[PDB]
């Protein structure tokens, strides 16, 4: 598992993060949910969709840093 | 800086959890607050004090792992 913290910087971010958080498929762990504007948002992402989330964030102008256990997998 | 995804396995260490949340504390960011035992609290704190917070937590017994920066947009 991969973290993101996601910070959105307009209202068409945080309702586009409303709306996949809605998708129990993507096995995505949402930590607190997105509210407003430059709060920041924490998911763990499943290994086999760090990638397609990256593009999709990059897609969407989605700022984010990702982290990853300390000399982990 | 440096992420925190601990996990109280009682009722106790979520209460002394709970403790530390209450204190507003700058730049230590909890994310999403304590619950029930068996739950992940997350928090965010800056790096140079990653070494006394986790001997804290290990002094306590309370599971938890630490997650570094690797990237972002």
């Amino acid at each position: 598992k991969t973290i993101f913290v996601i910070v959105p910087t307009n209202e068409e971010q945080v309702a586009f993060l409303e709306a996949l958080a809605k998708q129990d498929e993507l096995n995505f762990d949402w930590q607190n949910p997105p509210t407003e504007p430059g709060q920041p948002v924490v998911i763990l992402i499943p290994s086999d969709m760090v990638e397609w989330f990256l593009e999709m964030l990059k897609a969407k102008g989605i700022p984010f840093t990702v982290y990853v256990e300390e000399g982990g997998s």
